[PDB]
RNA sequence: GUCGUCAGCUCGUGCCGUGAGGUGUUGGGUUAAGUCCCGCAACGAGCGCAACCCCCGCCGUUAGUUGCCAGCGGUUCGGC
């Protein structure tokens, strides 16, 4: 299943706009355009998922993260539909790293629900 | 007093640089303005700018020893 489906519509892309560390994945070149091994893809979904598995059955939160347009929305659904966080918009300086205070400008959207939703606009 | 009512000066954390330091404050648009929008490795905050105070312009409320025959009556015909 998960081998068919991707060895589909989802292999290979680019050219020349690589790093060369990147090569050992790639199968060839055809067309011009660099061909990702298939076989080698799977072979990594495993590793990855059993992380993506264990790292759920613990509970861990996961972060989303896909600004581009090609994924904005891709990201959206499916973090909501995991109860998972995600940032399909621009990212921002200290996400993590400057965790606290971006976070002051999540709890503003708290105070702000209030007055979105409170008698208090005599 | 002054530069100058100029729109500026700077802070916290993060990030960048061995460091002095940088970013933010820059950049596109906008305004009297670091005014505001937009963008962005920054996100936000403070002293400034504005706004809250006084005068002047229109109008209503309350007040009738100023003004008023607007309105009638008397007039030494002056709102006496
Ligand atoms: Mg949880
Ligand atoms: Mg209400
Ligand atoms: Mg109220
Ligand atoms: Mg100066
Ligand atoms: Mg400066
Ligand atoms: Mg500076
Ligand atoms: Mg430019
Ligand atoms: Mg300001
Ligand atoms: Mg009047
Ligand atoms: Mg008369
Ligand atoms: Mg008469
Ligand atoms: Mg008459
Ligand atoms: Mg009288």
């Amino acid at each position: 299943v998960k081998e068919l489906l991707e060895a589909g519509v989802h292999f290979g892309h680019e050219r020349k706009r690589w790093n060369p560390k990147f090569a050992r994945y790639i199968y060839a070149e055809r067309n011009g355009i660099h061909i990702i091994d298939l076989q080698k893809t799977m072979e990594e979904l495993e590793r990855t998922f059993r992380f993506i598995e264990d790292l759920a059955m613990r509970g861990g939160t996961i972060l989303f993260v896909g600004t581009k347009k090609q994924a904005q929305d891709i990201v959206r659904m499916e973090a909501e539909r995991a109860g998972m966080p995600y940032v399909n918009q621009r990212w921002l300086g200290g996400m993590l790293t400057n965790f606290k205070t971006i976070s002051q400008r999540v709890h503003r959207l708290e105070e702000l629900e209030a007055l979105f939703a409170s008698p208090e606009i005599e």
